[PDB]
């Protein structure tokens, strides 16, 4: 049982314009995902501090990058607060129409894509390397979910009857074929030591089998 929903105009406008900009400095997109995946741990921690059964889906508060080059897909897991049905549909927990208008605002004054993160529509960078991302989650009061999008003006929601994940979120890139670069452990760990050298919970990078 799959549900179809159209972007809302704003939101499919800032995905064309991060699909179709000429934009070398890709690279953010992982920035941008780990800092998210540090702000859905920040949240469960502060639920936590007044109700510590809230970590009782989970105690470990975690980030594991989790390449594989068979798939051609680059994993961001986290075990922090995960997003409700309302959440996903919501544009995966953000304000997204009002973010949007403000970077597009700023893309005027002189701003460029790196800073998307300052708008709160950080998540949307994935497309800058991602032909289709695939958000797995979990939180305490709902159900596990996937949510989908190629772009192309449209995502998927779902029930999830795949590998429970307890509580988080999973964002599964299905890289470009010309970004295979980010499956490559080298350039991960460069980007995170340049980018992400600071969040405050351990980031995992994972080996593969070669």
């Amino acid at each position: 049982e799959v549900e179809t929903f159209a972007f809302q105009a704003e939101i499919a406008q800032l995905m064309s314009l991060i699909i179709n900009t000429f934009y070398s400095n890709k690279e953010i997109f992982l920035r941008e995902l780990i800092s998210n995946a540090s702000d859905a741990l920040d949240k469960i921690r502060y639920e936590s501090l007044t109700d510590p059964s809230k970590l009782d889906s989970g105690k470990e508060l975690h980030i594991n990058l989790i390449p594989n080059k068979q798939d051609r897909t680059l994993t961001i897991v986290d075990t922090g607060i995960g997003m409700t049905k309302a959440d996903l549909i919501n544009n995966l927990g953000t304000i997204a129409k009002s973010g949007t208008k403000a970077f597009m605002e700023a893309l005027q004054a002189g701003a460029d894509i790196s800073m998307i993160g300052q708008f709160g529509v950080g998540f949307y960078s994935a497309y800058l390397v991602a032909e289709k991302v695939t958000v797995i989650t979990k939180h305490n009061d709902d159900e596990q979910y996937a949510w989908e999008s190629s772009a192309g003006g449209s995502f998927t929601v779902r029930t999830d009857t795949g590998e429970p994940m307890g509580r988080g979120t999973k964002v599964i890139l299905h890289l470009k074929e010309d970004q295979t670069e980010y499956l490559e452990e080298r350039r991960i760990k460069e980007i995170v030591k340049k980018h992400s050298q600071f969040i405050g919970y351990p980031i995992t990078l994972f080996v593969e089998k070669e």
